């Protein structure tokens, strides 16, 4: 779409706008099931099937060993704390009630996909993706009560047993909870049909179908129960209750004075960088922008990694001194040079004797940054160098706008400025400055 | 057991108690071995063609493990309170065994003891009595079933399929070591199968309590174990499986949940906050308390907690008084004073702490009935009894449906005891006494 | 090599020197290709195994639907910059979507498996054909469309395995994997990829002798499925800085040891990590876990570094020097800990903690008193601090103990600014002159 950026010279920050939201807000719990079999002149083929049957016994013995265990799994320190799989573990706990697997075992008699009402009222979508009991009771039990010369029986059993062996492996090195959800746990044809039957909007169906590889990354596979010849595990799928609302990304870098004595210098950095998305009259703020996933101009975030802020937080980009929101800063003296590759350019904080440049593949250096905080758009720029570090800029097409302004750090007297404030605000600094002045 | 929770309204914190400890204090290093075959025909059919392809994989796997072993095993070393932790190598005990196996005649000592059996106890030259395992004998299979066929031909397809099955474990063990620089964790079923691990545990020189504990929680043992690629020499592939030893068992553990405690005045610039910074796992250990500040390093199975003491701080047992009397003179309880006047929730073991500030909508809902509690400004708590979800702003939290009793300890929020005009806001890691000292200075200035 | 250590008693820090640098400064992008085919009981196995190939290709098309995506940001690790590691390899992915660009590779990989192709953007890439499924399916599986030659089923199973496995790795990694697996690039393919690479023989010898490190620092980016070609990019590191001196700085908290633990003040150097000489400056790596050590060589990615003046080294010799403002923090961290260094251990013992250094067979050989001290690994096997047991490195090297007055003793506890998350020697002196002027 129309991706645009604004660099604010006054605050050493940039906003990339034009994105669309797809926020994980809820969970959908489904029960995936695998129908198991309960079973007990020696040539080579009977030996091979006993070897392949030993694996089936080993995997079943191991999954019972996992089922022994009740399932367990800048401003980010302000976030809350919650259990990601608490919604799926509660469903798993229900499946441990007597007759509850028997309800699923019974409802999955005439079909593979079914909606089952549990004792707690959760309407779950149950799946039978593999029937090993049918294969063992039809093709392998009569041939063992000890001679077969159809080698295709060995390969067919190897192929049919393979998915079970691998699902068991994934659960073994992951304490019974896996993420992302592999194609062994749930193939694409199973996932796409699971989406079509999901109690979601047609917009959410189209969104999840065109972005299945994100659904996998945001989903959990929880090993649940082995009981009554049934292997059941829970797949916890994302619900995107917020879709196509505006998102924007805020990039910040340190803003420092460039005086000759580096000990008479003070710094200032906006701490509110991350993803911002309009959401229900407020703004969902994602302080660790690494937890969000971007597909073109769509951004996938999980609300568990967010803060719900007033919409007035956006005024901090236009007027960081506005009275409506107390914009958050830090005053640690971070007089080292760095760069931040934005959506359509690069913020460069250049301090000291550092060589900071932006170059082109064939043309050469096209901008040399002086001390302070500056910005260059990706137009004609291929890389950015800061000291010995080379950064590649994004070659995405979009318009950058440079908002000239006086660096706000110049408005402060270094002799009273409270350096080393890990997390403060415009008002806390002003409060601390007025106190230190009254002592004079 | 009986897991219980206490919410302390005065400090906006909760303690989940009733747990039993299983803290890693030692290591057991075992040597896993695979006896290799030393191998060096034009006229072929299709079955020998498949065996030639599968034999190229065996050669490539051996060639790669030799390339990986070229590098002495390597680790990535350092130099809420996690920056306070120490720095040590987790696999240092297993690397010492690898160093011994590179001594001349040391691999041959293992080769001899695993000649007539698959499991054996070997005393190394450094005095370590290791439990050695021969989990795969490709030398016997290749020299008996594949060497005579090597101008050459066979039409027995069952040898091709059996060879693919026997060679697979080597190929998968090799893959895991290649994408993990020779050190893997957790230990996979290829590195050590479930039946081999259970028998390895049964022969281990430990008490029956630890045997029953490790046996009933093998999938935890895997995650807390390391597989260290060691040596290929004299037709032997050897790697070390480093297993945890739980020297602290069945001592009391409890989890501390904290959330910001702020004043709820109308003007958001007159509001001050306070948060207990000591959250994490606490376990009684040897007259002290092992404190695990990164509560992600501990793994909980029902009412048992598995932690690694390498990720702990050793505190006096008086640190527990901070939950009863945060102003006690015996321990200086640690708080922070950053003005964190945003709403958030903390999902505990048996409930939810809700810090609601400003204009944020904080509610607690039921499975199907909907909102059953609306939180007002301040710090409150709801039990998981009858509650399924918690909403704070646009964030929906699911509570844990574990069964246990919650106890609400009513008390005056201690943030109300401070004058906002002298309160030292923005203290990243301070204590009750450090704050009190800073207030007397700003008051003595009047 | 000759690893040496110095412990500075005055600042509770130790420097391990003698290492050699190998710093990632550039990237080599190569295009790996897989030529695809467009399409009783024994055919049942062939139909099932053929469905896997169709589904795997169907999935890669579903994965390729998404231009590769990254998780970018917006002790001092928060001071680092922000950049995309795979941006150079993503540029190749963008080129391969241009018309006629795949056919250029398809043409160059007609008579051989390895070829150098000049792309439309001017990048001379080394292209590889590691699997030809088009040949197998159009020659052995198209004519059967029954056959009861079971060796055809197994041969297809063996040839299809790598494709299915490459698809799996991309599915649980959003199309970008690291390290690069043997499926993405086998060891013989990587060794030959290095040998045909336009680099010096020294870097070839370096990369060849440390391939499992090259894998960890390399990325595999899924690119395109088009015109019967599956193409992905393997992004390999180039080490532009080699054999310059590196050293590691270990720090631990330095506190006073008075009787009342509330009259005690602490001080910790925050500049711990890896330091390597680089282009007249010093590349500083604050999270030393991002570096990988092989014997005495240090492999780091400059994307995780800060470029500091070379005078930063004076902080180890004279922390009060005027040339560099040495960085400290003053949080009251009066808990005991140990730091295992290259040749010894730093021990910060405070309060009532039992801190000892023991031998395997001899027992306790040193008991640490309150404060910050050091023991060399010579004759020492373990260190105990409270309930935590640390193993020392048994590496051979000499440690040098630099005796000095702990600098925390130079401060008046009544004016010392405790709770400074990241300050410096001069910032602390500045705050004390102010707090004294108020008296
Ligand atoms: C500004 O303050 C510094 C630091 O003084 C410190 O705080 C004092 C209250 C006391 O605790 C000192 O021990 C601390 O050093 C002054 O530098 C000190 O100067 C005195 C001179 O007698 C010397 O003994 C100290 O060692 C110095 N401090 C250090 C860390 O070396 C400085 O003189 C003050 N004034 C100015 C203008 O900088």
């Amino acid at each position: 779409q129309n991706i645009t950026e604004e660099f604010y010279q006054s605050t050493c920050s940039a906003v990339s706008k034009g994105y669309l939201s797809a926020l994980r807000t809820g969970w959908y719990t489904s029960v995936i099931t695998i129908e198991l079999s309960n079973i007990k002149g020696t040539d080579a083929k009977v030996k091979l099937i006993k070897q392949e049957l030993d694996k089936y016994k080993n995997a079943v013995t191991e999954l019972q060993l996992l089922m022994q265990s009740t399932p367990a799994t800048f401003l980010g320190f302000l976030l809350g704390v919650g259990s990601a799989i608490a919604s799926g573990v509660a469903v798993c706990k229900v499946l441990h009630l007597e007759g509850e697997v028997n309800k699923i075992k019974s409802a999955l008699l005439s079909t593979n996909k079914a909606v089952v009402s549990l004792s707690n009222g959760v309407s779950v979508l149950t799946f039978k993706v593999l029937d090993l009991k049918n294969y063992i009771d039809k093709q392998l039990l009569p041939i063992l009560n000890c001679s077969i010369s159809n080698i295709e029986t060995v390969i067919e059993f190897q192929q049919k047993n393979n998915r079970l062996l691998e699902i068991t492996r994934e659960f073994s090195v992951n304490a019974g909870v896996t993420t992302p959800v592999s194609t062994y746990m749930l193939t694409n044809s199973e996932l796409l049909s699971l989406i079509n039957d999901m109690p979601i909007t047609n917009d959410q169906k189209k969104l999840m179908s065109n972005n299945v590889q994100i659904v996998r990354q945001q989903s959990y596979s929880i090993m649940c129960i082995i009981k009554e010849e049934v292997l059941a595990y829970v797949v916890q799928l994302p619900l995107y209750g917020v879709i196509d609302t505006p998102c924007w990304k805020l990039h910040t870098s340190p803003l420092c004075t460039t005086n000759t004595k580096e000990g008479s210098n003070i710094c200032l950095t906006r701490t509110d960088r991350g993803w911002y998305c309009d959401n229900a009259g407020s703004v969902s703020f994602f302080p660790q922008a690494e937890t969000c996933k971007v597909q073109s101009n769509r951004v996938f975030c999980d609300t568990m990694n967010s803060l719900t802020l007033p919409s007035e937080v956006n005024l901090c980009n236009v007027d960081i001194f506005n009275p409506k929101y107390d914009c958050r800063i830090m005053t640690l003296k971070t007089d080292v040079s760095s760069s931040v590759i934005t959506s359509l350019g690069a913020i460069v904080s250049c301090y000291g004797k550092t060589k900071c440049t932006a170059s082109n593949k064939n043309r050469g250096i096209i901008k040399t940054f002086s001390n302070g905080c500056d910005y260059v758009s990706n137009k004609g720029v291929d890389t950015v160098s800061v000291g010995n570090t080379l950064y590649y800029v994004n070659k995405q097409e979009g318009k950058s706008l440079y908002v000239k302004g006086e660096p706000i750090i110049n408005f402060y007297d270094p002799l009273v400025f409270p350096s080393d404030e890990f997390d403060a605000s415009i008002s806390q600094v002003n409060e601390k400055i007025n106190q230190s002045l009254a002592f004079i």
